[PDB]
């Protein structure tokens, strides 16, 4: 029974404060992605969010908005955000392409 906003940019440390970033770099990941920021709920099935909105539509990179249980956090919440989104941007690097599905 908790609320907090948290945004596609907001853990992002490849857009500038102004772009829409308010979280510290130590624990930013930098091309917010969706999977990152969906797996991360989907480990618990319930804590985070995200939605985009109808103008854009369809799939595109014009960037989304996540919303997190937890509320009367701030940064620490982003910082816990970025605590299992970092798990799963971590994840993609351990495996590539090569070792993705058919291993050369």
């Amino acid at each position: 029974m908790k609320e907090s906003v948290v945004w596609t940019v907001n853990l992002d440390s490849k857009k500038s404060r102004a772009e829409g970033r308010r979280i510290p770099r130590r624990f930013a990941v930098p091309n917010v992605k969706l999977h990152e920021l969906v797996e991360a709920s989907k480990e618990l099935g319930l804590k985070f969010r995200a939605e985009e909105k109808k103008y854009p539509k369809s799939w595109w990179e014009e960037g989304g908005r996540v919303v997190v249980e937890k509320r009367g956090t701030k940064t620490k919440l982003m910082i816990e955000l970025a605590r299992k989104i970092a798990e799963i941007r971590e994840q993609k690097r351990e495996q590539k392409k090569d070792k993705k599905k058919k291993k050369k």
